[PDB]
């Protein structure tokens, strides 16, 4: 569907990388947080939902169902939380020393994941795909 | 054009709100930063450019032309920096006490600006407009 998203954790240099995937397109948004609190998760969902149609967020774990802020962010924004890739880390390792902060390398790797052509040569990007789907 | 953006400062509770406007659509993205450094500006541009087509960023002032990080972010991302609205603050004042941090109210106000129908009743939203333009 157009507004389906998958939310995930990944970890690096002892920080948490939050990743949202638009399932139909492959487009990603990521943010690095100091700590894995639900407060930070809730602000990232709020930003996401103001930038895109965010109807349903899937999570693999239980941590998102026990944060009152997240619950209140989803209600205000109209997000359905429901229970039930890592080329990213390859690219972060490529750029990691051409900028100091990990967060920057993450966002450089998000840039590349979203903009490249899905697989190399020919097709659309994750970022083209998401706009198309939503246009319809 | 599709990738034209306007970048602006606004201020509230003694913090800086960075605002990017997609000129053709009216869509906005905003971030609150501790300090007005170019480092923070450069990370916000990097995130923006990984989420959307960002070809040209207009600024009203000179502060962006004197930050080496911003200059290096634009070059890496392919952004042309060139030299040459505030319903936002109205909405931040409406929500400001239904959440603690200013940043949240900003993002709630961004959500509303982007999602509402441009003027009330009938039309498209800023957020629909931007996707349409880019689809084409
Ligand atoms: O490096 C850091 O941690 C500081 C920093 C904060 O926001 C940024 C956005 C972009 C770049 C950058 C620098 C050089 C080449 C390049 F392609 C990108 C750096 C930063
Ligand atoms: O409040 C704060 O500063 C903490 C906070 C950080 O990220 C957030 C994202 C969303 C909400 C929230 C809370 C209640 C109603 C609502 F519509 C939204 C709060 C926060």
């Amino acid at each position: 569907s157009p507004g389906i998203w998958q939310l995930d954790c990944t970890h690096l240099e002892g920080k948490v990388i939050l990743v949202a995937v638009h399932v139909a397109s492959g487009y990603i948004e990521a943010e690095v947080i100091p700590a894995e609190t639900g407060q930070e998760t809730a602000y990232f969902l709020l930003k996401l939902a103001g930038r895109w149609p965010v109807k349903t967020v899937h999570t693999d774990n239980g941590s998102n169902f026990t944060s009152t802020t997240v619950k209140a962010a989803c209600e205000w924004a109209g997000i359905k939380q429901e229970f039930g890739n890592k080329e990213l880390k390859k690219i972060i390792g490529q750029v990691r020393d051409q900028a100091e902060h990990l967060k920057t390398a993450v966002q450089m790797a998000v840039f590349i994941h979203n903009k490249k052509r899905k697989g190399g040569i020919g097709g659309y990007s994750a970022g083209e795909r998401i706009v198309d789907i939503i246009a319809t």
